[PDB]
């Protein structure tokens, strides 16, 4: 509807996939190459499907901090035939508060999804499902299940993935550039 709205289509459009574990269906963002992330409750394993299709799991990593506090992000490299755009470009270098953020998800129960969260806080540490965790993202929207790898966005910037809520609040880890040198 707006330019916040039509970056996040772009990158719903080019750099998403349907991920599938045994824990449930995920937005997946692909980063560059085969390299995608998913939060790390989805538990992803040898196998996982993309798109409806068994996928060989090359590597997976549960991102933690230097002081071994969880960060929630999982990156996966799949055995897929094709790549992802690089968006790295689009990736912040540090940490950081932003205004008009969208959060979009892409699944079988909710195709097409964008919500325009507003301000996004650096929220820091939060006791997620009983685990502590470190660089959450917070936004004041009413996020429910099934939005979880929900890709927040502002313009020109790829900031997070969806982890959690409270009911009124949502939670993202952040994506920062530093996760994606090669």
């Amino acid at each position: 509807m707006g330019p916040g709205f039509d970056f996040a289509q772009a990158i719903m459009k080019k750099n998403t996939v349907i991920a599938r574990t045994e824990k449930g269906e995920f937005t997946m963002l692909g980063v560059y190459d085969r390299v995608a992330v998913i939060p790390t409750h989805a538990s992803v394993g040898e196998i996982i499907y993309i798109n409806d299709v068994e996928t060989r799991v090359l590597d997976a990593c549960a991102l933690r901090d230097l002081t071994d506090t969880n960060l929630e992000i999982t990156i996966v490299k799949l055995d897929r035939n094709q790549k992802f755009r690089d968006i790295r470009h689009f990736l912040p270098r540090c940490e950081d508060d932003y205004n008009d953020a969208v959060l979009s998800v892409h699944t079988s129960k909710f195709p097409n999804m964008y919500i325009p969260v507003g301000q996004v806080t650096n929220y820091g540490f939060l006791n997620l499902g009983g685990t502590p965790t470190h660089r959450i993202l917070m936004y004041n929207f009413p996020t429910r299940a099934g939005q979880c790898g929900g890709v927040v966005t502002t313009t020109g910037k790829v900031i997070g993935i969806h982890v959690g809520g409270n009911g009124a609040q949502g939670f993202a880890a952040m994506l920062l550039h530093s996760y994606f040198t090669d």
